[PDB]
């Protein structure tokens, strides 16, 4: 195989007429389309169930985007089957040819774009550019991954020598495994738990979010004209608690790929150290959770960029990211200039129908509305309520962008993943005071630094403890390839996506010595 | 750091008259330090408890070889106190004056080889080769990670750029965590475990084995004397169930290394998924666990050249390896010429005082000829015993080499761990019948063929699920860098020994951006 470097996919703007009339037209016809029921995908074939899933379209939740078969656990069973059957075959695919069938799949998906991001765009209410970054991130996965498992090919091992002798270490996939992903990042991180695993000859089990099913079927639309062979992906969309539960205890699962909250991510990864009845392997549990993240500024910033920065890192996706700036911690210097600058340029941001491009569409359902509200009454009694905090007009599910200052750091709202558009602003004194507060959670995903001074921005590159630290820029919207993404302590196992490290979590080395 | 390349250690035959004097001199020595009284090691200093661990020579069981002193809950405390305080700097250290300690630790060990491996003789009742590939092993561990730890050094990630960006991925450590270690390699997998995440910047709190704590405290005077930093390395001999549950459960240990029995590994790992009350990230743990391996023997063979591969497989220290020789697979042509050769070469082994250098030594312990005698009387109703299965004369744990055939598959003495000196011989029709059998087992970690048969041999090498396989040789004696070592299945979690892959396992990446 020898393809262009890896690039990026860029991410549409919509500045162009030419972007904007596709991108209408894309919306339209997906509107229109509203209702369409997507069956299961299990060894090769659609197949349907008498239960289904409903989808619903947050910025008007009276409609319907679609619904799917429900997967309980016959369906489960036979998509086991299905993925341990295909694994015996696939897994013995030269690696070129794996590779070749993602290229196809992300040559696939890339002329379906803004179809895909139409449907972000009404099945989570995604802005334009939000969904357009999820699909790009997609297809990097796709890419990336396709290259990067060419580094892993038979036989790939550097060892030592010794007289007489031939001395080979190779990589083997392990298995089918389940990949059960969250609604936040329903084309992105669906697509890059399953296409890592499958690149270098897994077969995957796949279980969408209840919030994202349409999405997920429509990348399995893309997986079956691509021409994977029967069994080596599956969609099972589900019930997490459910369904999903039933993969991760099974003693038939070889590994599990999860992407989701905290909660959960605890529940698997102690199923995931249990030996089921019959269950004849260790099972590998790859877990990346939540965040509590923090960008710091301190005295020396250049205070109009960091509040640009925060706001986008805060309010993105209705704050609805693993990657959020969820917490602000100002320095004595820092704290009145950056924080009028961020309640003057959050003031300013719009709420509505995703499908209007507003700043802001609503957050993704009903429940996920109350938690968020329910946090902004709490917090009200913990620090100073000084922007937003309430719901707004409209069927759909609008919170208003949502500041609080003078907030403790072990209070709730500074501690806990809200996942909403809320803002924790903290006054430190200095920043050793800054980092301390910045590390003080149970987390580890994402940081950020906004300062000129080096010897600050050292220091955290050195003791800011997060898996992706950003300085002087936003940080959300990690680029595949640019910068790994995974984190510390209980934001996860740092499973880095995006990396050439990823594919090597999916398999187990051989050593095969023969004497002459 | 430029150090000359890798390579292994030389493994003493002791043919030379030198060779004999230099082993007949340190067995003097060990056996006039058999009074000595070894404290824990913890926070650079030896700290003495008042209970004591007492070692026993098991060719002469009324004979104690040393005492140590005896680690709780109390030492386990202060040790966590040390290491992590020893953590927040050692993992500040280059990586290149991290690897020169190492290299140290490795040239004081290579100094002591004759006194380690004559410890080992009276300690655990190995011969003196089997001392020797031990304690050359141990050398070989610390050389290997010494170097492979250069590769990870700062910043070792390969990215994509980004323009206007800097984008640095680099490796951390993760912080103290606790080995916990077999008593069959004492020297050389104790060695390893500690050596491995100590090099890439973690600290290890070490649990040796209660049969081989004397000579696990000898390795740590070389620790001592190399000057490892005060925390970096602690030893902790005490209770497994006891002392080494106590610090798997800890919220504050971050990792663990684990080697020795499958029913050990299973309740460390499900352990190790659970959130500890106050526990701040997802631990890891690492677990190399039992193997019931086979060699296949085809009609194709050379069957003189099999059958010393077998017996040397099968009954190397006592059959009291991780790799050895359990089964022993015959094709119909290959049975009778096979097995009559196996009988006349097994028949002719010495067993007796382990410093008398006899075939085979005493197993370890009182606890092992309890297991292994039960074993054999579980044989005697499954298979047909046809070379010894007793105990012979006087106070060392002396057992015969033992052979059962006509043993079906699915016996337990063909399916479960002995861990003594007994093969099981089991006749098949042809060469996939042999694959069949040598992979039905809940194990993966060693596995031999002789055949001349290219076929055969290529078909195993695809076909036949263990991790370390080798063709027309003995399938035990791993050595570092040239095989990684390490199973599948219940075999553990496939944690290579002895290759790069291994020094991966205790770090974590971080991603730091600056855009300027
Ligand atoms: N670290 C990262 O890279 C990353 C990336 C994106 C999101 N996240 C995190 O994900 C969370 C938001 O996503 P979410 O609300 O979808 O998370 P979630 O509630 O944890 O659900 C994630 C997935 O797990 C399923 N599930 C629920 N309970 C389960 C169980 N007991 N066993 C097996 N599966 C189960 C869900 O199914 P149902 O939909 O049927 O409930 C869904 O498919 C946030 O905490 C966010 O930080 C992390
Ligand atoms: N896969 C490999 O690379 C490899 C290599 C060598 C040996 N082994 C395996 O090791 C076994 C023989 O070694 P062994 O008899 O020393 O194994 P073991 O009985 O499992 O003991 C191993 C270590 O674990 C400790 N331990 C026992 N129970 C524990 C518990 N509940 N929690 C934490 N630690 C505990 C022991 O302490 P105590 O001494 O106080 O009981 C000892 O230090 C065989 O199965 C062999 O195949 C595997
Ligand atoms: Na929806
Ligand atoms: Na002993």
């Amino acid at each position: 195989m020898t393809v262009e470097p890896f690039r990026n996919e860029p991410i549409e703007t919509f500045q162009t007429e030419e972007a904007r009339r596709a991108m209408r037209e894309a919306l339209r016809r997906v509107r229109e389309e509203f209702g369409r029921h997507y069956p299961l995908y299990i060894g090769g074939e659609w197949v349907d169930t008498k239960e289904r899933m409903v989808s619903l379209n947050p910025s008007a939740p009276s409609e319907v985007v679609g619904t799917t078969a429900k997967a309980g656990k016959a369906e489960a069973e036979a998509a086991l089957e299905a993925a341990w059957k295909a694994f015996k075959t696939w897994k013995d695919w030269p690696q070129e040819d794996r590779s070749r069938l993602l290229l196809k799949a992300a040559a696939l998906m890339r002329r379906r774009k803004r179809e895909l991001e139409a449907t972000l765009v009404y099945e989570v209410g995604k802005n334009w550019v939000e969904a357009s970054a999820d699909v790009a991130e997609a297809i990097d996965f796709i890419e990336y991954y396709a290259r990067a498992a060419l580094r892993y090919r038979y036989p790939a091992v550097e060892v030592v020598p010794y007289p007489g002798e031939d001395n080979e270490s190779f990589y083997v996939p392990l298995g089918a495994g389940v990949v059960i992903a969250p609604w936040n990042f329903p084309v992105a991180i669906f697509t890059g738990m399953i296409v890592g695993p499958v690149a270098v000859g897994n077969t995957v089990i796949a279980k969408p979010a209840e919030d994202a099913v349409v999405v997920g079927a429509k990348v399995f639309e893309i997986f079956h004209e691509a021409g994977f062979p029967p069994g080596v992906v599956n969609f099972l969309p589900g019930v997490g608690e459910e369904v999903g539960a039933y993969l991760v205890e099974h003693p038939r699962i070889r590994f599990i790929n999860f992407t989701g909250s905290l909660e959960v991510g605890l529940k698997i990864y102690e199923a995931a150290g249990r030996l089921a009845p019959g269950q004849t392997w260790f099972k590998r549990a790859y877990v990346e959770t939540g965040g509590k993240d923090a960008i710091i500024v301190d005295e020396t910033a250049d205070f109009d960029l960091a509040a640009e920065g925060v706001v986008v890192s805060a309010y993105g996706f209705q704050g609805q990211k693993c990657s959020a700036a969820s917490r602000l911690i100002l320095t004595q210097g820092a704290y009145e200039p950056v924080l009028e600058r961020v309640l003057k340029r959050a003031e300013r941001l719009s709420v509505g129908p995703a499908e209007e491009n507003p700043d802001l569409g609503p957050v993704v359902s009903a429940e996920q509305e109350r938690k968020v509200l329910s946090y902004i009454e709490i917090g009200k009694n913990e620090g100073q309520l000084v922007l937003g905090g309430k719901r707004l007009e409209g069927e759909g599910y609008f919170i208003a962008p949502t500041v609080f200052t003078e907030v403790p750091p072990k209070a709730r709202i500074a501690q806990e993943e809200i996942f909403g558009p809320v803002l924790s602003v903290i006054r430190v004194k200095d920043f050793a005071e800054a980092l301390e507060v910045a590390n003080d959670t149970p987390y580890g995903l994402t940081g950020g630094v906004y300062s000129r001074k080096r010897e600050h921005l050292e220091w955290a590159r050195r003791e800011f403890h997060v898996g992706n630290l950003y300085f002087n820029r936003k940080i959300t919207g990690a680029l595949v390839g640019v910068q790994p993404f995974g984190g510390f302590k209980l934001s996860g196992t740092n499973a880095k996506t995006g990396a050439l490290d990823y594919l090597r979590l999916f398999l187990e080395m051989k050593a095969v010595a023969e004497r002459f």
